[PDB]
């Protein structure tokens, strides 16, 4: 009994340690698993993190060589241009000493026949453009090409386009009011294409196309012209023209409509008409023009002091063509028979249209009269019938007709043509065009641009990378202690 009594307590003694040992151990293991989830959540993090970093460098990176790229390009200009910096403007300080010479020397002679009144330079070359490309807009109608071109093939304009001419003075623009003859689109039509060894009226040494559209009063379509080569405004291209023609409600032409055609080659003008087959007396067509020059980088040009052209401003005995509420300051010619006249550009005095007849000193059109045939583009004293508008700012704007002399002045101020009547009707339409072809002699011209400084591009900053960082190495297990020993009796 005594051993019995002695084992039980020993026992006890066991049974207790025991439990002790064990709860120890899962107070051990509690932490261990807690321990684990915490590395455990280090290392998830730590992995999503490491893979973003990864990718952060790895963007940053290719951003960086991307700006590298267009570092390298624009580098590679600016060292160019500052490398070609001194000869450009060698180029052009020798051209403006040149034409400070010009305009000296000019002075002499700024009363003798063909020479502006107030000598100047012309900073402005825009002359020929024969692969200019038009696009239109309108509150009109765009006529098809083939409605102009059955329009051309009857009635008056007829006889000629039978003899392969087209004819636009002729054009009796009655066949172009009708419904069918509305296109969807802008369309073009001239000597070209089938009709490429055809002749026109609007210019004979070069095939001209132009995009037609019938106006009433106060409508009107905007021409927008690109792909310029040739023009520049202080040697510096012009890429883009957006000219505006609106149709002059004061045009006293009998009827509603009007028939515009717009050159592709913008210096080759438009042909406005409201003829329908008659003349009319009392009669006129004026056609606002508004407008505005485009740089390479499609910025307005603001104009300081160019030279607009207003040339071949005929004046027969009934009829007289003239430019009108215009921007800029009218620039005579010494010796034209164009002046200005209560606000209006024409031939003031005289008519310019046979020698001898109203005061005009030559023949518009070639004959046997020395000097005759003043009305073209290359003839010598193509100034007789032009003169010029000084223009500045990026906005500019002039009124361009054909109107009956009565219209302007009473019969008993005009000039008399023996056998003529100044009250004869005349057709309400006319080809006109506004350029930079100066006609007065010996005009300096602007060719070389004043190169600006170079701008030296900045080398993008270098790229930001970051460091992954060591994953966590996991928790090191436990070593729980051994249970004791059951005693025995
Ligand atoms: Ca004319």
């Amino acid at each position: 009994a005594a051993n019995e009594a002695d084992y039980q307590a020993k026992l006890t003694a066991y049974q207790t340690e025991l439990a002790r040992v064990q709860k120890a151990n899962a107070d051990a293991k509690a932490a261990y698993e807690a321990a684990v989830a915490a590395n455990n959540a280090a290392n998830a993090a730590l992995t999503a993190e490491n893979t973003a970093i990864k990718k952060r460098n790895a963007d940053a990176k290719a951003d960086y060589e991307a700006k590298l790229a267009k570092y390298q390009a624009d580098l590679a200009k600016y060292q160019k241009d500052l490398a070609d910096y001194p000869v450009k403007l060698k180029a052009y300080e020798d051209e403006q000493t040149s034409i400070k010479a010009a305009l000296a020397e000019l002075e002499k002679h700024k009363n003798e026949d063909g020479n502006l009144t107030e000598p100047s330079a012309q900073n402005l070359v825009y002359d020929l453009e024969p692969n200019a490309n038009l696009s239109l807009t309108t509150d009109g109608k765009f006529l098809k090409a083939s409605a102009v071109d059955d329009a051309f093939s009857k009635s008056t304009s007829k006889a000629k386009y039978d003899q392969k001419i087209l004819q636009l003075d002729d054009l009796d623009i009655t066949n172009l009011e009708q419904s069918n003859d509305v296109a969807s689109s802008m369309e073009l039509y001239g000597n070209f294409g089938d009709k490429a060894g055809w002749s026109t009226t609007v210019s004979n040494n070069s095939q001209v196309k132009w995009g037609s559209v019938l106006l009433e009063r106060g409508q009107s379509a905007t021409a927008t012209y690109t792909n310029l080569q040739n023009s520049y405004y202080n040697g510096k291209k012009i890429s883009k023209i957006v000219y505006k023609y609106t149709v002059d409600p004061k045009s006293k032409f009998q009827g509603q409509k009007v028939w515009l055609g717009i050159f592709t080659d913008p210096t080759l003008g438009v042909f406005a008409s409201a003829y329908t087959g008659q003349v009319e007396k009392n009669t006129s067509i004026f056609i606002k023009n508004e407008f505005t020059f485009y740089d390479e980088d499609g910025k307005p040009i603001n104009f300081d002091n160019a030279l607009l052209s207003v040339a071949s401003l005929n004046r027969e005995h009934n009829s007289i063509e003239m430019a009108k509420d215009y921007s800029g300051k009218f620039v005579k010619i010494s010796g034209s028979s164009i002046g200005e006249k209560n606000g209006m550009i024409y031939a003031t005095d005289t008519l310019n249209f046979k020698q001898g007849e109203g005061g005009s000193r030559w023949t518009m059109y070639k004959n046997s009269q020395a000097g005759s045939g003043w009305d073209s583009s290359d003839a010598p004293n193509s100034w007789y019938g032009a003169g010029a508008i000084k223009m500045s700012g990026p906005n500019n704007y002039v009124t361009v007709g054909a109107t009956s002399a009565t219209n302007v002045m009473p019969v008993s101020d005009m000039p008399v043509v023996p056998g003529k009547d100044n009250t004869d009707g005349k057709k309400p339409n006319i080809w006109y065009s506004l350029n930079g072809k100066i006609r007065a002699v010996n005009v300096p011209k602007v060719t070389k641009e004043k190169p600006t400084p170079p701008v030296k591009p900045t080398a993008p900053t270098k790229p930001t990378y970051e460091t992954e960082k060591p994953l966590k190495p996991a928790p090191v297990a436990p070593n729980y202690e051994k249970e004791p020993t059951p005693p025995t009796r």
